[PDB]
């Protein structure tokens, strides 16, 4: 792999969500390398059989609260703009894609961040119960109750 500088959506230095795609949850994480697949030595830089996309670029990361997982490879879907926004409890809907903390192994429990889909939305005067579709490394968890109603974030994506 060769460095990118036309086409990288996040710089080296800037901090960015990365995604364990083993997991499926969402980590603080910081840019140290851009790079896209080299040019075999026939082919171009510019190729007009395989024409360069930011879908390609692999950024190189490292998890702000895991050193100790060294330089992670993460393909650019599962890099985005930090989670910043909160959907208030009033303006959350059935059908919202979200990010939200869920703990899969102890539901009552902290956990880490997941996106999901709001499956289901109920209040009285003494509780505000929430439940959601939680996205993981490879499945689903359907019907998931989630704790933590406040912290419900909006997914960044570009000109939205």
């Amino acid at each position: 792999m060769w460095d990118e500088t036309e086409l990288g959506l996040y710089k080296v230095n800037e901090y960015v969500d990365a995604r364990d795609t083993n997991m499926g949850a969402w980590f603080e994480a910081q840019v140290v390398r851009v790079t896209r697949k080299a040019p075999s030595r026939d082919e171009p830089c510019s190729s007009t059989s395989r024409p360069a996309l930011e879908e390609d670029v692999i950024y190189h990361v490292k998890y702000d609260d895991y050193p100790e997982n060294g330089v992670v490879q993460m393909n650019s879907r599962d890099v985005r703009a930090r989670a910043r926004t909160i959907i208030k409890w009033q303006d959350l809907e059935v059908g919202q894609v979200v990010m939200l903390n869920y703990n899969p192994d102890n539901p009552k429990e902290r956990g880490f961040w997941y996106d999901a889909e709001i499956s289901r939305k109920r209040e009285t005067r003494t509780a505000r119960e929430l439940y959601a579709n939680v996205v993981l490394g490879d499945d689903s968890l359907n019907d998931c109750r989630i704790i933590f109603v406040d912290e419900v974030f909006k997914i960044e994506r570009p000109g939205e």
